[PDB]
C-alpha cells in the first residue's frame, strides 16, 4: 500500500517513482536539499542485502546486517529512520534475536515501517511540488540540471535539409493570433488533433494483442504510458474548452501541464521504439505462419494513418518527443498579444520558464540529435512503404547525404564502365542504414503518395566497397550479394563530394 497507491490521480506510484532512474534521481535530490536520505538509503541497502543474499555466506551476511543495523536502526545510530517507539521497539527486539542464521527477510518488518515512513512523509511532498504553482521558476529541476554541463549535418546536407524544413512547417494547425479567444481555439484543435495521434497508437496496440501478434512485455516496450498520458492531455483539453478560460490562459497552462515531466515514461523508450517496431516488420512470415505474420498488422495501420494524419506510425511513436515546442511556440503567442507588464502576462512568462525547464530534463536522459536525424529521416521518406524503409530505421538512422543523379546505372560487380545512354532523373539518398536511389520527387514539388518503393535499395552491410570517377562526379558502390557495382552519376559537384565524404564516414 505505500508502495502502490498514487496519492496523485494520474502520477507514479511509489514504486513506480523508484523503478525509473530518472524519477528516482529527482527524487533524490529533493531528499538531498532537505538532507533527509535516511528513509530511502535504508530501502537500499535492505534491496542489496537482499540480492547480494544468496551468493554470500552466513557469515557475511551477518556481517552485512550488524552494517544496516548500525546505520539505520541502532538506538545511537547515525542514520537513525525515525521510527515511533513501539515500531521501534517490536523491531530491535526481533533484530536482537538473530544472532546466529541471518535470513534473506530480517529486515521485512523494519523495510515495511520505513516504505510507510518514506511514502508518507516525503514522496507524498515531492508528488505534490512537482504539481505546485512554483514549481520550474531552486527547485528538485533546477537541482537536478545543475548536476549536467552543435549542427544536425555537415555543411552542405545541412543547407538542403533546412531548406526542406521550411516547407514541412507549412504544416498544419496555423495558430490564429487575432485574440486570445482565438489562439485557445487553435491550441484545443492541436490538442484534439495530438491526442487523436496518442489514441491511434493507442489503438493499435489494441489491434496487435486481439491478433496475438505481441505480448504485454514487448507492448510496454512500445506504448508504456501512453494511455495515462492521454489521461492528462484530455484533462488539459477540458480546461481549455471551460467557459472564459480566455481568461486564464496563464494558470491554466501552468496547472494543465505539470505532468510533462512524466513524459519520461513513454520518452525513455523512444527511439528503441522505433528500432522495435521494425524488427517485428522483418520476421519472416515462416517463422511465424501466414496467422501471427506481424507485417500486414503494421502495414494496414500504417497505410491507415498516412491517408488519415499524413503520419507514418514510426514517425507517431518519436512524435511526443517534439511536443513541448508546440507549447513554446503557443506562450510565446499568448505572450505578444497579452497586455504588457500586466499580471497575466507574468503568469505566462513562467510557464515560459517552465517549458524550457521540460524540455532541459528531456535532454538530460535522451540524445537529441540522435532522435532528430530520425525524425527528419521520417520525414523526407514519408512518400515510402512502412515494408521498404523498415530496415533503414531498425536501428539509429540519419540522412548521411543528398545528391539528385544525373546518371545511373547496374553492371556486374567490379565492371570497369557503366553503359553509354544511362541518364535518367533521379535522387540519391546515403542513410546511415543504407543506400537509396528513387525515381519520387522527394526534394525541390514532391510526391503525394504514400505506398512508394525505392527503384534502388542497398543495406549498409552489403556494400563491399566503393570507389569515384571523381571527373564525371561519379559514385560507385559494389555489392556482393547481388553481384552488381551500382552507379551513382551526380548533378551537383557540391553534392558529390557531401555524398563521398558521407560514404568515408559510414562505410
Amino acid at each position: 500500500a505505500a508502495t502502490e497507491t498514487a496519492i496523485l490521480e494520474g502520477w507514479p506510484t511509489l514504486q513506480e517513482v523508484l523503478e525509473d532512474s530518472f524519477m528516482k534521481r529527482l527524487l533524490r535530490c529533493y531528499l538531498s536539499d532537505e538532507r533527509s536520505e535516511e528513509n530511502l538509503d535504508f530501502l537500499e541497502s535492505v534491496g542489496l542485502y537482499e540480492s547480494q543474499f544468496d551468493k554470500l555466506t552466513p557469515k557475511v551476511r551477518l556481517e552485512a546486517l550488524n552494517f544496516i543495523k548500525d546505520q539505520f536502526l541502532d538506538r545511537n545510530s547515525e542514520r537513525q529512520v525515525n521510527l515511533s517507539y513501539q515500531i521501534q521497539q517490536s523491531i530491535l527486539k526481533k533484530l536482537s534475536e538473530v544472532t546466529s542464521n541471518a535470513p534473506k527477510d530480517v529486515f521485512n518488518e523494519a523495510k515495511k515501517a520505513t516504505e510507510y515512513l518514506l511514502y508518507t512523509e516525503q514522496y507524498t511532498y515531492f508528488i505534490n511540488k512537482l504539481n505546485a504553482n512554483t514549481i520550474g521558476t531552486k527547485d528538485v529541476y533546477s537541482l537536478y540540471l545543475n548536476q549536467f554541463p552543435q549542427p544536425l549535418y555537415k555543411p552542405t546536407l545541412n543547407k538542403i535539409i533546412e531548406i526542406e524544413k521550411k516547407s514541412w512547417n507549412e504544416d498544419e494547425v496555423k495558430r490564429n493570433t487575432e485574440s486570445i479567444k482565438s489562439l485557445v481555439e487553435s491550441l484545443i484543435q492541436d490538442e484534439c488533433n495530438y491526442v487523436g495521434v496518442l489514441t491511434s497508437l493507442s489503438e493499435f496496440s489494441e489491434i496487435m494483442t486481439k491478433k496475438q501478434i505481441l505480448g504485454p512485455d514487448v507492448l510496454k516496450e512500445l506504448f508504456d504510458h501512453i494511455p495515462v498520458l492521454i489521461q492528462h492531455h484530455q484533462k488539459f483539453i477540458s480546461s481549455l474548452q471551460e467557459a472564459k478560460a480566455d481568461e486564464k490562459v496563464g494558470e491554466k497552462l501552468n496547472s494543465g501541464l505539470h505532468f510533462l515531466v512524466l513524459y519520461r515514461y513513454y520518452l525513455r523508450h523512444v527511439p528503441k521504439n522505433i528500432a522495435k517496431l521494425c524488427s517485428i516488420g522483418m520476421t519472416d512470415e515462416i517463422e511465424v505462419g501466414r496467422e501471427l505474420y506481424p507485417l500486414p498488422v503494421i502495414e494496414e495501420f500504417d497505410k491507415q494513418q498516412k491517408m488519415t494524419k499524413k503520419m507514418s506510425v514510426l514517425q507517431m511513436l518519436v512524435y511526443p518527443y517534439f511536443r513541448v515546442r508546440t507549447y513554446q511556440a503557443y506562450v510565446d503567442d499568448f505572450i505578444k498579444i497579452t497586455k504588457k507588464d500586466s499580471q497575466e502576462v507574468k503568469e505566462l512568462e513562467v510557464v515560459h520558464s517552465q517549458l524550457a525547464i521540460f524540455q532541459e530534463l528531456i535532454n538530460t536522459y535522451s540524445d537529441i540529435n540522435k532522435i532528430e536525424r530520425i525524425s527528419d529521416a521520417l520525414k523526407l521518406l514519408f512518400p515510402f512503404s512502412f515494408t521498404s524503409i523498415m530496415p533503414l530505421f531498425e536501428g539509429k538512422n540519419g540522412i548521411c547525404g543528398i545528391a539528385s543523379l544525373d546518371r545511373f546505372d547496374k553492371t556486374d560487380i567490379n565492371q570497369l564502365s557503366m553503359s553509354l545512354n544511362s541518364r535518367k532523373k533521379l535522387t540519391l539518398i546515403i542513410l546511415y542504414r543504407g543506400v537509396v536511389v528513387t525515381d519520387v520527387p522527394v526534394i525541390r514539388n514532391v510526391s503525394n503518395s504514400i505506398d512508394k518503393s525505392f527503384y534502388s535499395f542497398t543495406l549498409i552491410g552489403d556494400i563491399r566497397d566503393f570507389g569515384t570517377e571523381d571527373s564525371t562526379e561519379t559514385i560507385y558502390i559494389d555489392v556482393p550479394e547481388i553481384k552488381k557495382r551500382i552507379w551513382f552519376g551526380c548533378e551537383s559537384t557540391e553534392e558529390f563530394k557531401s555524398c563521398v565524404e558521407a560514404l568515408r564516414t559510414i562505410l
